[PDB]
């Protein structure tokens, strides 16, 4: 990491702060596998390019495949991903984009047919602490 | 009023969310100020469970109709100052981050106001209303 | 302002006035046409316009909760199926250059309004989106 | 048209024709504020509109070659100095949803119109923003 | 033009040229061939283009009328259905940056044309829009 | 795939191909071709295109943290100044139906590339953009 500003030193309850969201995911019953997918994507499409970097080389380490992971910017018209993760990913996508507008109503049903509601909160944390994590990564001028 | 009660179906999603809440109240970054950044990022996400409840703490807080009013297109009037309207740029880039680059020469703009303690603190801000926002919206909640 | 376009044009200024003078005089609830106007210079970003609308609103005795959660509408229980119809219109209306308009919608605002409103709100999406311009244009602060 | 707004509300048509009134008296180019019509009508996607003015124009001839350029103006050389600064405005104001306008671009126009002027093309595209909004919404087809 | 780049690289005009040799070949009516790349020019930004193929439009017959709508041709009675069938499919494949296509429009499509009238299509639509990537990259004007 | 394009249209495939056949001609580096192609196709959201030329890379050099960074290749330190100025262009030209091109912007390139590779990039450029529109409007899948 190169980074504009430290905000890890210049914040330590910021820094833990953050840290408490992975700490709550690690303990998640959601696949780690998903959850890389859901930060490699999110950091796609925030422009986080440390972030997509860290994440990218986790979901490798863990044995994601090249063509997935190559694929994964463009999902929705690959054969490589399950229901269950297509759904997550549409969550993901619509998600990572909210300032652009509503999110459709039957999304959340999408989900429920694949999800328990436990793990779709936990989904929705992990969109929410990745979204997190790209802003810093981003605004603190973070590159790999 | 919600479709689902996640901080039921995950209490660690939720107590690591209010983390992030007990982390801003150490934060030396004053409140009025973090209410505007709350608001503002809750309009832009079209959370109206948020927009209602951060509406509604500013003004108790608070602060003061037209500038509760004004905030949607602060831009354009003289109602807030230097600092908070440099703090008001950032959130706006940083709601829309899926839209494109971040301008480079921003992050300086921000460092003639605040200081890097103070930028980590907004920045952490603007991370959890996003967050919040994408529950609320995500789950459904409405006011 | 940056350009005083009623000073500078007289005429342009009555015609625009006489937009206000024929809803002044229509049907339509003037609380709802305040809830147009004001929505609209929210999305077309004019501050004198929002500053202003939100006042009258106020003024005649809108409610704070209305007010605030108005740019964030769909998703609350504030608003009236009709108040609802005339807001989605609003919005589309006020985004005209993104696109086209579904057609389903007029005859969905046919549900809540009758012709003689449905052309009475129009006007007012029509003369707000005027009122920004200048707004916005010349420079217009609140 | 799927209603026949007119005859619905006479208010409404009376304080729109109003508006025409006022740029007819304008100092503002007739074939100048044809193009503004056009290029707005073009943008907001009202086939009545753009059918109607096109014919305008082309029958007080203007040109085929600058009609057809109309909608691709910027990188083409058929345009005044003054009628590109005019189109810039127009295509600003025309999409004022869609974000801020840049400050530069009033005092580019003051480069070629005086205040008056910009009165007056500034009514020319509410006037037709507003026309495009009763076209659209109303459902007219040419 | 700022850069002659046929000159620069004679095979990369040669096999540009084979895309129009080809669909010189095509069963394709060529008027519908035009639609589509004057459409996909003026969506693109290409004066150069826009230019170019409403001339060859309006020379093979073709219609003062029709050539002025084509930019909203949606909500025109001008067009037969095949004819918007290939306009939507225009629309959309020249706009690919900007998300998926409805999964709807093949299948749309393929009530108004055969399959090999489709593949036609989509290389006409390929070559404009290659053709309009030379146009405003090497700054070519009209 | 939804539909066997070649097989409708032997002469469109053989056209497309006689794009290839020109670039392998060509000075320009392949491995700055696969990039423009991957970085195109991810842009245009061809996931046949994306898995095969993310596989052409790859076999060939060429380097998984570059593969991964393209998508965001703005803001890494893994590419040369040639490599960003190509990119640049790449994005741009993807995304041409977006708006006008920055008009600096060939003079940038210039300052990296003679004017022969120059044509051959923007070859590249729009030949991707052509596959790009026959795999997702044929709905080909990898």
């Amino acid at each position: 990491m190169t980074t504009r500003l430290e905000w890890a030193k210049a914040s330590p309850d910021a820094y833990a702060a953050m840290l408490g969201l992975e700490k709550a995911l690690a303990k998640a019953g959601l696949e780690r596998p998903l959850i890389e997918l859901v930060y490699l994507r999110t950091s796609q499409i925030n422009g986080c390019a440390y972030c997509v970097n860290m994440h990218a080389n986790d979901a490798r380490k863990a044995g994601e495949t090249e063509q997935r992971l190559q694929a994964l910017c463009v999902w929705q018209e690959t054969p490589y991903f399950t229901p269950r993760e297509r759904a997550a990913l549409a969550w993901t996508e619509q998600l990572a984009r909210l300032s652009q507008g509503a999110l459709p109503h039957g999304l959340l049903d999408e989900l429920r047919e694949h999800f328990d509601d436990k793990e779709i909160a936990e989904l929705t944390l992990a969109v929410s602490a990745i979204n997190a994590w790209n802003r810093f990564g981003v605004g603190m001028g973070m590159q790999p």
